[PDB]
C-alpha cells in the first residue's frame, strides 16, 4: 500500500493496485531494479517488464512472464510475490546472490492487462486478449496460440469466438509482438520461462511438432530437478514432459518460438490446483504457491548460469 512492506501479499488484486506496486518497488530499490515498458496494449494500457540488474551491459538475461492467459490470477498474485522476494534475497542468499551478480532477470507480472482488467470488470474467466476487429463480433486472441512456431497449425482453432482462437497472423497481438521485438532486439536471453496456471505440470517444447528437440536429455533432467526442488516445501506433485506428449499438440506458442529462436532453457509452468478450485484458487494458497514456484524456478536459473 504505502510500501512494498506494507502491501498485502496474500490477496489477489487489481491492474492499479500492481501498477502502483512497481513503482514502489523501483523507488525502494533503484539500485537493483528498474522498470521499463515494451508496449502498449490494444486498449493502450502500457506493458511493463521490472528488470532486475547488478550492473554490466548486455548480460545473459532469464526472461519470466505471467499472466497471458488472464484469468490465471495466481500467476499475477506470484509475480508480484517473485518482485519483492528478488529484492529480499539478494545479499543473504548464495545462490541467488550469485544469480543476479551475473545475469539480469526481465519479469513481466501483466502479459495481458486488457483480459487482466477484463477478468475483473466483467468477466472473471476471460482468457484471451481484447483485439476486435472487422468479420466477427467475437473479441480478442489467445495470445498463447499466436507466436510463430507452428502458427496456424493443429492446436489452435481459426474461428474467433473460439478460445483458442490463433488470431489472424503470426504476431498480431500486441502484447506478443512487443515481446518478441524486445527479446529479438536483447539478443542475449539464456532462459525463457512462461507462468500459467492449473494442472501442476513443468513443460518444455515443443508442442506444435512431435519431433523431438535436440537437447530433451538436459531440460527433462532439468525439469526432474526443478521438480523436486519444488514438492519440497508443501508436497506439491507436478509431472513434466514436452507439451506435446504431456498435454496435447499445442500452435503459435511461447516457448516452442523462444527455442527456436535459440533459448535453449524454455519451460513453461503450470501452477496450483489439479482442479478442485482451478482458476479460482483460494487467497490463502497464494503464499504457498509462490514459495514452492521459487524453489523450481532457482534450480532453473541456477542451471542456467552454471551452462
Ligand atoms: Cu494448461
Ligand atoms: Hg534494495
Ligand atoms: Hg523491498
Ligand atoms: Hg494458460
Ligand atoms: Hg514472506
Amino acid at each position: 500500500a504505502r510500501s512494498t512492506n506494507t502491501f498485502n501479499y496474500a490477496t489477489y488484486h487489481t491492474l492499479d493496485e500492481i501498477y502502483d506496486f512497481m513503482d514502489l518497488l523501483v523507488a525502494e530499490h533503484p539500485q537493483l531494479v528498474s522498470k521499463l515498458q515494451i508496449g502498449r496494449s490494444y486498449e493502450g494500457r502500457p506493458i511493463y517488464v521490472l528488470k532486475f540488474s547488478t550492473g554490466g551491459s548486455n548480460r545473459p538475461a532469464i526472461w519470466i512472464d505471467l499472466g497471458i492467459h488472464s484469468r490465471e490470477w495466481i500467476t499475477q498474485a506470484t509475480g508480484v510475490w517473485f518482485a519483492k522476494k528478488f529484492t529480499e534475497d539478494y545479499g543473504q542468499d548464495p545462490s541467488f546472490t550469485a544469480i543476479l551478480d551475473s545475469m539480469d532477470i526481465f519479469l513481466e507480472i501483466v502479459t495481458n492487462p486488457d483480459g487482466f482488467a477484463f477478468t475483473h470488470s466483467q468477466n472473471r474467466l476471460w482468457r484471451k486478449t481484447r483485439s476486435v476487429t472487422s468479420s466477427s463480433l467475437c473479441v480478442g486472441v489467445d495470445a498463447n496460440r499466436n507466436w510463430d512456431a507452428g502458427f496456424g497449425k493443429a492446436g489452435a482453432s481459426s474461428s474467433p469466438c473460439s478460445e483458442t482462437y490463433h488470431g489472424k497472423y503470426a504476431n498480431s497481438e500486441v502484447e506478443v509482438k512487443s515481446i518478441v521485438d524486445f527479446v529479438k532486439d536483447h539478443g542475449n536471453f539464456k532462459a525463457f520461462l512462461s507462468i500459467h496456471s492449473y494442472s501442476q505440470l513443468l513443460l518444455y517444447p515443443y508442442g506444435y511438432t512431435t519431433q523431438s528437440i535436440p537437447d530433451k536429455t538436459e531440460l527433462n533432467q532439468v525439469a526432474k530437478s526443478a521438480v523436486a526442488a519444488l514438492k519440497s516445501l508443501y508436497g506439491t506433485s507436478y509431472k513434466y514432459g514436452s507439451i506435446i506428449t504431456t498435454i496435447y499438440q499445442a500452435s503459435g506458442g511461447s516457448i516452442d518460438w523462444s527455442y527456436n529462436q535459440g533459448i535453449k532453457y524454455s519451460f513453461t509452468f503450470e501452477l496450483r490446483d489439479t482442479g478442485r478450485y482451478g482458476f479460482l484458487l483460494p487467497a490463502s494458497q497464494i503464499i504457498p504457491t509462490a514459495q514452492e514456484t521459487w524453489l523450481g524456478v532457482l534450480t532453473i536459473m541456477e542451471h542456467t548460469v552454471n551452462n
